[PDB]
């Protein structure tokens, strides 16, 4: 396809650059980022990009609001070999003089630069451009720039060893790989890069099953669907976009924020038992702390959600708990102290005396038909080995309930789960 270029030397300065020493504060923050912070040094590429959607937004919803029209509100990316530099525009809502003068992962820019030119020009009404000039040390100058477009341009001057990000392959690789998302329009050199959609932003009524599918595949890097879906938003604990899948295929969850991509195999924001889960979890309370506090938050309703999937469908449970159940036993084996547990524990589905054999039934429904209170249950190699068993007779006209495992692990999970709610769990061999 052919090539759509934004980028050229339409900014001259007429008189001389106001010098300007930055504050005491900024300079020590600067050669913090630009030197102590970030572990990638390529991330200045995501930063820039995000500042770059931040502006295009704010342009886009002034216009909408007003119910002027919208321009060509674009990203661009531009490499040059021989001079050494990789430049960014955006058309986005621009900088007033004051703003220049006084996004803050701009200054990630400098962990790769050795100067730093930025041409810039408000999208409010009669404002001026402005050309700012910074070597990363203390002092920056400011002039008033002409033919600046509407929008930011940042022109970075590339270090030694840091003009790796000169090649377009390079730059290419970076931006698809903390970018395929980006909500507006981005090219490198002239070319169209990102081309998937954020669809966890999005109201979970207006995703449909197609979508989902396409997502699912792509994090999951799987070719079944997804047996089920959660789309989870949520801004009273935390700043929560995200959604989960549970595969079609018997036997991870990517971390961003803002539509940007800070861990793709991020397995600490879900405890371990739920590490069959795939999707995506975004959250602008991230740069380990709060991730705990996210991944608890996390489980809670994850746990909450497969309980209400229990209800909405019963046998479509069933085979869940079937192929997936490894993980709900391992998990309650594994939590620390009993709430947990038992939370977990109101996921497992066993057979019992009353019911049906075929029939299932979690805990809680086995607390209900119950006489105020005692569990009752049995590993026995089938049902008809169980309903047979003199321990079971015994509980013939004792009137009283009991469940059936069939497997070992089964029993050892009853066995360490110790109780449940106000009921304690023992085998009918004591
Ligand atoms: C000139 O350099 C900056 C200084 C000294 C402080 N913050 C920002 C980030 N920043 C603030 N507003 C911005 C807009 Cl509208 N756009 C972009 N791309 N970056 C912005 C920039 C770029």
């Amino acid at each position: 396809e052919p090539l759509h270029s934004i980028i050229s030397s339409t900014e001259s300065v007429q008189g001389s650059t106001s010098k300007h020493e930055f504050q005491a504060e900024t300079k020590k923050l600067l050669d913090i980022v630009a030197r102590s912070l970030y572990s990638e040094k390529e991330v200045f590429i995501r930063e820039l990009i995000s500042n770059a959607s931040d502006a295009l937004e704010k342009l886009r919803h002034k216009l909408v609001s007003d119910g002027q029209a919208l321009p060509e509100m674009e990203i661009h990316l531009q490499t040059n070999a021989e001079k050494g530099t990789i430049t960014i525009q955006d058309t986005g809502i621009g900088m007033t003089q004051e703003e220049l003068v006084s996004g803050v992962g701009f200054y990630s820019a400098f962990m790769v630069a050795d100067r730093v030119e930025v041409y810039s020009r408000s999208a409010a009404p009669g404002s001026l451009g402005y050309q700012w000039l910074s070597d990363g040390s203390g002092v920056f100058e400011i002039a008033e720039a002409s033919g600046v477009r509407t929008g930011t341009k940042i022109i970075i001057h590339l270090k030694s060893d840091c003009k790796e990000f000169s090649s377009e392959a390079r730059v290419r690789d970076v931006v698809t790989k903390y970018s395929n998302f980006v909500s507006f329009p981005l090219y490198l050199n002239g070319r169209r890069m990102n081309t998937l959609q954020a669809i966890w932003m999005m109201d979970p009524k207006d995703v449909r099953e197609w979508q989902h599918e396409e997502f699912y595949r792509y994090v999951a890097q799987a070719h079944d669907k997804p047996r089920y879906t959660l789309h989870y938003k949520t801004d009273a604990p935390l700043n929560i976009r995200s959604i989960f899948y549970v595969p079609d295929m018997k036997p991870s969850v990517a971390l961003y924020s803002r539509k940007v991509l800070i861990q793709t195999k991020a397995t600490d924001i879900l405890p371990k038992w739920l590490r069959f889960i795939r999707g995506v979890v975004d959250s602008e309370d991230i740069p380990s702390a709060l991730i705990r506090k996210l991944r608890d938050v996390l489980q809670q309703r994850l746990i909450k959600f497969f309980i209400d999937q229990s209800k909405k469908d019963a046998e479509k449970y069933a085979k869940f708990f079937e192929d997936y159940g490894l993980f709900m036993r391992e998990g309650i084996v594994t939590a620390t102290e009993q709430e947990v547990k038992e939370d977990i524990a109101k996921l497992l589905r066993y057979e019992s005396s009353a019911l049906p054999s075929g029939q299932l039934t979690s805990l809680s429904e086995y607390a209900s038909r119950m006489r105020a209170r005692n569990i009752y249950y049995l590993c026995a190699p089938n049902r008809h080995l169980a309903e047979h068993s003199p321990y079971y007779e015994a509980m013939k006209k004792k009137d009283t309930e009991v469940l059936f495992c069939f497997e070992q692990f089964d029993e050892l999970t009853l066995l360490h789960l110790r109780e449940f709610d106000k009921k304690k769990l023992i085998s009918v061999e004591t």
